[PDB]
């Protein structure tokens, strides 16, 4: 049990509510973001459009959304984890690493799994790779400000697939959900993390939500929905 | 009670809880029936004119109204007041054709009981009111093009409509809206909220329109238009995993 939110415009913290802002958790599926920005800068990904990859092993298809041909834009919106794993396949752990430790992401661990050597595809699926709400900040402003060393077409490429909504007063949000699972019932824990823009102002945003019980919810929808009340409270105080 | 419908043509596939056939305000989701009115009748240009200022004498329920509001902002910004200057300018004769033209719910727009303000209040918890079921009939005239408006007034009312891409490739349109529950003659609010979220989503030539409405039983800590909006948008993340198979 225990929330964060987060939201920070360039160094001036504008909300901390709850008392899980430092607790580090698996980022799960808000890792996509990491690795849309290795994926454009080492060139396995080209545009919003390419490349698409085809589906295998359906029987292991847990949405029926991730059992069509991707891209990195639908890799994103469906939140497809297995694009996610053949493109780390196609890295190789030493790249996947050096982008990791470039990053300074979470606690930088990718060993995996104890005794299945899986760090490569599956170190940020409830697994060695630990991240706060207050590093998921950090880490989304290192991108707002262009302050990794990635290309621009990675900058540019990542934003473009993140882009979710245009919300009260032309703020474009741009973000990602992710649900782990906390180490029996399946006890969730979710995230939305990301920014919103308007001329030249962006403001970045973490939110975490751990559950005590089961839930009939992916947590991830949960804390998104929960975040985008906060973001438009927030909005309208900043718009006063 | 609640309501959940989603139907795809003529298939109802989803019809859940027990509110459906109740009618409540429209709240904001008259907006819907509201850009018809304005594409149709010409006030309306296109997404991005008229243009119109805030004024002091409009009241500022969110601070985003005290700016210059356009067809496009003021959906996306829910702007009562663009909402009013609207219709203030299409006055009742049109509006009251319009309304029962799209035979819209009751039909009723004679606004407050004693007051005369039907054309800039009749769908703010006041004289008209619209059931879940109504509302999908209306969605499905706009996505038939059964309603008696030009071909303008049908794509500009989709274009501002527009929230966002879901799972699966499914475009999502819509808006919310939130009114009070009203005394039996509709003499005064009661502090009940209810919300709505309606609209429909579409992927490549399949359009499936939907209605969720929450009406609250006692005082509530959240929104209503923002609980219907996050709720509905979970059923239509499992109903589009459905359609997917």
């Amino acid at each position: 049990q225990g929330t964060c939110f987060l939201a920070k415009e360039n160094q001036t913290v504008l909300k901390r509510e709850g008392n899980d802002c430092d607790q580090r958790y698996s980022p799960a599926s808000t890792f996509k973001i990491a690795l849309s920005l290795m994926g454009f800068d080492s060139g396995i990904l080209k545009d919003e459009l390419h490349p698409e990859w085809p589906y295998k092993k359906e029987y292991e298809l847990y949405l029926n959304v991730w059992k069509y041909p991707q891209n990195p834009h639908t890799w994103i919106r469906d939140s497809c984890v297995w694009y996610s794993q053949a493109l780390t396949r196609q890295l190789g752990m030493k790249r996947f690493k050096g982008y990791v430790d470039a990053f300074h992401y979470g606690n930088q661990d990718v060993s995996g799994d104890r005794g299945q050597n899986n760090g490569l595809t599956h170190a940020w699926l409830s697994s060695s790779l630990s991240i706060s709400p207050t590093e998921q900040i950090q880490f989304l402003q290192k991108i707002i400000y262009k302050k990794l060393p990635v290309s621009q077409k990675a900058y540019i490429m990542t934003k473009n697939i993140m882009y979710i909504q245009e919300l009260p007063g032309g703020w474009k949000l741009y973000g990602k959900t992710g649900t782990g699972f906390q180490l029996k019932l399946p006890l969730q824990h979710g995230w939305f993390v990301g920014w919103i823009e308007k001329d030249e102002r962006v403001i970045t945003f973490a939110k975490h939500i751990a559950d005590s019980k089961e839930n009939n919810t992916f947590a991830s929808f949960r804390a998104k929905n929960d975040a985008l009340i906060q973001l438009f409270n927030l909005i309208n105080e900043l718009e006063k």
